[PDB]
């Protein structure tokens, strides 16, 4: 019960944000974009099938986000909620808080951008590609 996204890295990836990480359809990354780890994503939340959206937008759902670069991997676990709308056209945000907006994939996550594996971030900052897998349980 999964969904896969491919993203590009970027020379400007820092991944230092303390409460979120984000992937975006945006192709370019400003110098100060410290929560963004993936660019030019192939698929956004508008591409999630109905069955995935319905299960994700549930207070009982556990959301596993697997991140893979050529040399490194990481795993984030966050939570579903009935209030998720999953309908922003360009951005996908994983949050440590329970704050919900149209960009929010999951809440109360164990990791923000700052917590992510530095080998994965050095792969992304050398513009290696990012594989994202979102798993519902």
């Amino acid at each position: 019960m999964n969904f896969k996204i491919k993203a590009k890295g970027h020379k400007n990836v820092l991944s230092l944000h303390k409460s979120t990480f984000e992937i975006t359809k945006d192709k370019d990354l400003s110098l100060s974009g410290d929560c963004i780890i993936g660019l030019d994503i192939d698929k956004c939340m508008l591409d999630f099938p109905k069955e995935f959206k319905e299960k994700l937008a549930n207070d009982e759902t556990i959301v596993t986000v697997k991140l893979k670069s050529p040399n490194a991997y990481d795993e984030i676990v966050g939570y579903g909620h009935h209030d998720l709308t999953l309908d922003h056209p360009t951005d996908i945000v994983c949050r440590k808080s329970d704050f919900i907006c149209s960009r929010t994939l999951m809440i109360k996550s164990d990791k923000a951008a700052i917590d992510l594996n530095r080998d994965l971030i050095e792969d992304l900052a050398n513009g290696e590609s990012l594989d994202v897998e979102i798993i519902l349980s």
